C-alpha cells in the first residue's frame, strides 16, 4: 500500500523524528526501515513528556507491531546500535531490528560520527559490512527482501531519511554537506526500492531553519533575536547551539521540487505563533499561524498534509482526508 518516504527539506533537524513516530502509531505500518547516512543525526521524538533521541535505530520504535529495519546504503554504528537496543529496551526491539548484511560498519578508526571517513573508504571499497562482524549477526537480513515482500503483500511500508536537502552532496551548499545524497530518490535506494515503487514522499520543514556549523545561511537570523523569540536549540549529540534564520520559501519550493514531494509536513508551527499550540484541528488555528501555512503551500506548490502544534504526539493537525 502507499509507501511513504520522509526526508528534509532544509538543513537537518526538521523534525523528521516526530512525523515518523506519528505515522508510526496512526498508520501502524508493518516496516520501519531507515536510510540516509548513519548515526550523525538523532532524531527526537517526545512520548507523553518523555524525550527521546535515536540515531540509528528508526524514529518508529514505539510502534511495537512492526519491523525496524536499516537500508543497506546506511552506515552502521555497533556501539550505538546496541546502544539504543538498551535504552529502548522497554519496546522490546532487540526483537523487532534488523540490520541489512550489506551496511557498511563504523570503525574507530573513523570516529578518530565517523560517517564521513567511512564513506570515504566505503567508496573506495575498503571498509567491511554487517556480516563481517560476529556481534551483528543475529539481526542481520535482507531489508530489501522484507520490504518488496510486504510491498508485494500490500503491507505499508515508512522509511525514513536523515539531514536534509540543504546537506545533499549533489544539491547542498557544497562543501557544506554531507556525505551523500538525501533526496527522496535516494532513501529509497538506501533501502532498496525503485522509484515506482514509491507512492508518497513527504518532505518535513520547521518553521524556523537551522544550521549547524559553517555554511550559507541565506536568511539566517542574529542569534540575539533567536533568545527573545525564544529558538535555542542544542544538538541531541553534541549539544551544540544551532544557528537560526527565518523561514526560506524560495529553498522549500526547490527542495520540494526535485524530491517530487506530494505532501509536506511542517513542525514547531508554536514557535511561529504561540496562539497555534496544541491546536489539532486546522480551522481552529489563529490567523498568523493560517497566513503563514497557506503561503508556503502557495509558495512551495504542494499541500501540507500534516502540521506539529507542539513537542507531544497529539500535538498535530492531520488533515490527509
Amino acid at each position: 500500500m502507499p509507501s511513504v518516504i520522509v526526508v528534509g527539506g532544509q538543513w537537518g533537524d526538521e523534525g523528521k523524528g516526530s512525523i515518523v513516530a506519528y505515522l508510526s502509531l496512526h498508520d501502524e505500518p508493518e516496516i520501519i526501515a531507515r536510510g540516509g547516512v548513519g548515526t550523525n543525526a538523532g532524531h527526537s521524538v517526545v512520548i507523553n513528556g518523555k524525550k527521546y533521541a535515536v540515531r540509528q535505530i528508526p524514529t518508529g520504535f514505539m510502534q511495537t507491531k512492526a519491523r525496524l529495519l536499516i537500508g543497506a546504503g546506511v552506515l552502521v554504528d555497533p556501539e550505538v546500535f546496541f546502544h539504543e537496543l538498551e535504552q529502548l529496551k522497554d519496546f522490546n526491539v532487540k526483537d523487532r531490528v534488523g540490520i541489512d548484511y550489506r551496511c557498511a560498519i563504523i570503525e574507530e578508526k573513523h570516529k578518530q560520527s565517523g560517517c564521513g571517513p567511512a564513506n570515504a573508504d566505503r567508496v573506495m571499497r575498503k571498509a567491511k559490512q554487517a556480516k563481517d562482524v560476529k556481534e551483528l549477526e543475529p539481526y542481520l537480513t535482507d531489508v530489501a527482501q522484507e520490504i518488496n515482500d510486504a510491498l508485494d503483500e500490500g503491507s505499508l511500508v515508512l522509511v525514513e531519511g536523515t539531514q536534509g536537502f540543504g546537506l545533499s552532496l549533489y544539491y547542498g551548499t557544497y562543501p557544506y554537506v554531507t556525505s551523500k545524497d538525501v533526496t527522496a530518490s535516494s532513501v529509497a535506494a538506501d533501502v532498496g526500492i525503485g522509484p515506482t515503487r514509491v507512492d508518497e514522499v513527504i518532505v518535513v520543514f520547521k518553521s524556523f531553519p537551522t544550521r549547524v556549523g559553517a555554511g550559507p545561511f541565506p536568511t539566517e537570523m542574529p542569534m540575539e533575536e533567536a533568545d527573545r523569540l525564544g529558538l535555542v536549540e542544542y544538538g541531541t549529540v553534541t549539544g551544540r547551539r544551532r544557528r537560526v534564520g527565518w523561514f526560506d520559501f524560495e529553498m522549500a519550493r526547490y527542495s520540494a521540487r526535485i524530491n517530487g514531494a506530494t505532501m509536506l509536513a511542517v513542525t514547531m508551527l508554536d514557535k511561529y505563533d504561540k496562539e497555534a499550540f496544541g491546536v489539532t484541528d486546522y480551522d481552529k488555528l489563529p490567523r498568523k499561524a493560517k497566513e503563514f501555512i497557506e503561503e508556503i503551500e502557495e509558495r512551495v506548490g504542494v499541500p501540507v498534509g500534516l502540521i506539529k502544534t507542539g513537542p507531544e504526539l497529539e500535538h498535530i493537525i492531520d488533515r490527509r482526508d
